[PDB]
C-alpha cells in the first residue's frame, strides 16, 4: 500500500504528463487483437459490428522505477486517464466506439504499458455474400490519428489474429482473421502514416 | 453530522487513495448476485439483457477506525467515488453496462466495504430453444479486468443466486441459476485470472409445465 | 444579487457539505408524484415508459439562515450539485431515468429542501390486458438506495397521485393511481427499506 | 486580444457568479422562436420532432463595461458555461432536449445577453389529420423550470415565429406557428409561472 | 521531451487562453471536406447521415515560437481542449454530431493549426430520387455560429472536395461533390454571415451506368 502510493505519487502529481513522441524521440506502439465476435451485420447499411480486445504495448523512460527504491514493486495498474495513451483509431468506423471495459493500464519497471480495452466497432463493410459457402471478407485499418510514421510506428507480434475467445455460437463463424503492418500516404498529408489492417474472412454459421 | 464529517476528513481528504492490490497484498472479493429480470432475448444477433444486482464485498485495513474516536459510529455510506472499487467486468458484453442506481458503498469500521450496483448488460448466449419446456442455458463470466488471481481473489458465499425479487410477470422465467468461482488461463496471458460464472437456466414464460 | 451571493457563499463554500443521515440523525424526505404520461408500452419484453415529475422534500439545520442577515431573502435556487440530495431510486427499472429538466432545487430559511425533477422511466410492467375496459395494472417502488429505514423514512403528503399535468390525448388513459408507503424486508440486508409504490391503472383510450 | 482579455478577467475571474434573480431583483427573459423543421411524427406515441433555434435575451448589470476603458469593444463572445443562464424549458417533453450546435452567448456593453442554441425536441403531440388538407395543430409551453413569475418574466418580441429558415423539403408544411406569453397557476405550486406558448398549425406535403 | 514540455508550458500555462476574433483582429478559417461514406438515407424524415473529415486552418500569432529557443521543434501535437478552435456548425442538422476520433490539433512555429476531426453527421435532404440513374442532390452550409463575416472569413484550398478515400462499397456513389465560399445575409440578424457550402450528388449503387 504505502510504497505503492509513494510510486505513483512520485511519477504522476511531481513531474508533467509525457507530452507524446517526436521526430526526435519516436515511439513505436505493439498491437494484437483478439476477436470476440461479430454480432451483427446490416446490409441495408453496409455496417458490420465486431467485438474485440485490442492489446497495445509501448515503453516510456519516465516511467521507470528501480524496484529495490520502492517495495520491491515490479509493476502496477492505473486508470489510463494517468497516463499518456496512443491515439489508435479505426479508420473506416461509423459510429463511435463503445468501450465495453474499464480502462485500465498496466505499467513495469522498465517503463513498459500494457493497455488492453474491450470495444464494439461499427465498421464499412458490404456482407453481400455472407449467406455463401465462400464467405465474405472485410477489412479495417487501425492507426494514430496525428502521428505520423516519423513519431508513431506500429508493429504486430504476430500475422495471426487471436480467435482462442471467439464467441463458439456467434451467428458468424471466423475462416480467416490476419493483422498486418502497412505504410500508406494519402493526398491530404505529405508524411507517411503507419497502421494495422485487420482482415476477416467469415460466414453465417 | 460532526463526527461523520470528521471521520470521511480524516480518511480520505487526509491520506491517498488506496493504489489496489499486489501479489505481496493480495485481496480476495466476495460477490453474490441477485438477478432481477431477463427483459429480451435477440435471436438475430444471439445477445441477451439482464437486469440484476451485483453485491461486491472486500476489506481494506486503510479504511478501519476505532468507533469509540468517532461519536460511536459504526458504519457510514459514501459516493463510491470517494474510494477504490474493483474492476469487476463482464467477460462476454456485447454493449457497455447500463448503470440503474447511484454508485454508493457502506464502509464497516473493520474496513469491509460492500458495493451493490444494479445494472442492466446485454451478454452473448444462443436462446435457441427458449420457447421450449427445456429452456436454454446461457453463461457469463466476471472477473477482474487488470488483475489476476495473485493480485485479485474472487469467492461466492453460496452458489446459488438468488432470485427472490426476480419480477414475477417477466418474459422469461427463470428454471436455475448458479454463481460459481474458476480459474482460467488465456493464451494473452502468462498468469491466472479467476472468475465467478453466472449459469442461468431460462425459458419463455408458460402457464403450466408437463404432466 | 450582492444578499444571496453573499448567502451562497456562506452556505456552500466556508462549510463542508452534509455527509448524509445516520442512526442517530436520521431524516424523513417526503415524495409526491404528478404523473404526465404513459408513452408507450412494450408487451414483447414487458417495459412501459413514463413521464412524470418526482417531488421531493427534506429538511436540514445545515441550510437554515435568518433573513433579516442577508437582505430580507426567505428562499434560493440553486443547482442540485451544490447539495446534498437523497438517492431515491426505483427499484424495478429496466433503463438508466432520462432526466427531462434542469436539475435546480428550492431552498428556504428554514432549512427545507423542495426538488422536483422531470422524469422519463422504463420500468417493468406486463401491459396484456391495456386493450381491455378493465385496463391492466402496474406499480414500481421508490425509494433510497442505500439508507435503511433507520436513516431515511419516507412519507406522502396524500395517497392520491396528481394527475392535473396527465397529458389528455395520450394514447392510454388512467384509471386509478396511488402512492403508498411501505416498509420492506430483504433476504440481501439484515435492516428494513422504506419505499413508496406507485400503483398506476390505465388502459387503451 | 491584450483589452478582450483584461475585460473578460475583470467580469468572469475577479467577481462572483450572478446567483439568479430574485423577488427584490426580478429579471426579464426575452424569447423567440425560429422553427427550423418538423423532422417526424409518431402516431403510435404521439409524440413529434421540432428542430428549432431558440433566441433568449436578458440584462444584467454585473456585465455592463464602459467601451472607452477597454479597446472600444461593444461587444464579445464566450462559452454559455461562462455565465449565468436561464433555466426555460419545454413543459411537454418526451425525450432529453439534444443540443445541436455550439452553447455560446454574445455579452454587449449595456450587460445584454443573446444566446441562441439550436435544439431537437420531442414532444407531447396527437398527429391525427396531418394527413388532411385542415392539418393538426399541437402546442409546447416554454418557461423557467423553478422561477415565478416573481422572478423571472419572460416576452416575445412578435406573436408571429420565424419560418424563414423553414425547410423548403420537409415532409411536413407549416400552415401557421405563433408564440405568446401565459400566466398560469398549477395544483402543486402557490405562485403563478409565466410560460411561452408555441403553437404550430401543420400538414403533411 | 524536456523541450516540448517547455514550450507547451510556455505557451498554455504561461498566458491566457486566446479570446477568438474580433473586428479589429479577425480571422480567416481554411475548410477542407474529405468524405467518406454516405451510409443511410431515410426518405420518411429526409434525414441523410454522411460520415467526412472536416480539416479546418488558421493561424494566431500567440501561437508563434523560435525553433531554435526550443530544441529545434517545428511543430506539435496536441488536444483540441487546450487551445481555441473555431465554432465552425452545419446550418441543417437534424442530430448532434457525432465524433469518430480523437480531438487532436497540429501547430506549427508559424502559428499555423491544422485541426481535422472525423464526423458522422445527420441532415436535412429529400432523397426522392436517390434510386435513379440522375441520382439526387443535397447540400450543406458550414459556418461560424456566432462570429459574423467581421470576425471570422471562411475560405477553400479547392472547390471539389476530396473522394480519394470515399468508401467504394458504400450503398451510394458520389456522382460529384463541391465546397463553395457563400455571403448571407439573415432575417434574424444585421451583419452577414459566411458558409462553404457542400453540396453532394449521388444515387444508390448500380452495377452500370446505362
Ligand atoms: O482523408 C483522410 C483519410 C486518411 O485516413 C487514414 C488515417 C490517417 C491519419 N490522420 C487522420 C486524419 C487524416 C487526415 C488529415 C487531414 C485531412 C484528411 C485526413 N484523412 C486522414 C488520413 C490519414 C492522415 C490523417
Ligand atoms: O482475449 C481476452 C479474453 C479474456 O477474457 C477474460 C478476462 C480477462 C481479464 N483481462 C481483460 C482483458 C484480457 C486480455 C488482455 C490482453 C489480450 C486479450 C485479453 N482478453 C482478456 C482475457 C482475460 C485477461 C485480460
Ligand atoms: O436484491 C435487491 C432487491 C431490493 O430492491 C429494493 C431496494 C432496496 C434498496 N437497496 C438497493 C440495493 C439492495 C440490495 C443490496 C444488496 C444486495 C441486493 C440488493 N437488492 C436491493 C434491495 C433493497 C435493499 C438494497
Ligand atoms: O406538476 C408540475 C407541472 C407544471 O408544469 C409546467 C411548468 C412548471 C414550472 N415548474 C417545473 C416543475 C413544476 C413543479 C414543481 C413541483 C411539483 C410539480 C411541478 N410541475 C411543474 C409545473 C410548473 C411549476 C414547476
Ligand atoms: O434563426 C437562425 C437561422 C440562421 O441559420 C443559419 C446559420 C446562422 C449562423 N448563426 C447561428 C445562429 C443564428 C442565429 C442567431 C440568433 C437568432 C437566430 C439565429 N439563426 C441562425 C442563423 C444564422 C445566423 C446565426
Ligand atoms: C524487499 O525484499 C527483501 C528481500 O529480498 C526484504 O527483506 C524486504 O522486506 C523488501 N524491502 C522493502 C523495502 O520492502
Ligand atoms: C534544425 O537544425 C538546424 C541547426 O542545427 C536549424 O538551422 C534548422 O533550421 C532546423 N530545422 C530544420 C527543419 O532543418
Amino acid at each position: 500500500q504505502a510504497n505503492l502510493m509513494r510510486l505513483k505519487s512520485d511519477l504522476f502529481n511531481r513531474s508533467p504528463m509525457y507530452p507524446g513522441p517526436t521526430k526526435d524521440d519516436p515511439l513505436t506502439v505493439t498491437l494484437g487483437f483478439f476477436l470476440q465476435d461479430i454480432v451483427k451485420v446490416d446490409s441495408s447499411t453496409n455496417e458490420v459490428d465486431l467485438v474485440y480486445y485490442e492489446r497495445q504495448r509501448w515503453k516510456l523512460n519516465s516511467l521507470m522505477w528501480d524496484p529495490n527504491e520502492y517495495g520491491n514493486i515490479t509493476d502496477f495498474r492505473t486508470s489510463a486517464a494517468d497516463i499518456w495513451t496512443p491515439d489508435i483509431t479505426a479508420a473506416s468506423s461509423t459510429r463511435p466506439v463503445q468501450v465495453l471495459s474499464p480502462q485500465i493500464a498496466v505499467v513495469t519497471h522498465d517503463g513498459s504499458v500494457m493497455f488492453s480495452p474491450a470495444q464494439r466497432l461499427s465498421f464499412m463493410c458490404d456482407p453481400t455474400g455472407v449467406d455463401s459457402e465462400e464467405g465474405v471478407t472485410c477489412a479495417v485499418k487501425f492507426g494514430s490519428f496525428v502521428y505520423s510514421g516519423f513519431e508513431i510506428d506500429l508493429k504486430t507480434d504476430t500475422d495471426q489474429v487471436d480467435l482462442s475467445s471467439y464467441y463458439a455460437s456467434s451467428k458468424y463463424e471466423i475462416l480467416s482473421a490476419t493483422q498486418t503492418r502497412q505504410v500508406q500516404h494519402y493526398s491530404c498529408c505529405p508524411e507517411p502514416y503507419i497502421d494495422v489492417n485487420l482482415v476477416v474472412k467469415f460466414r453465417e454459421r
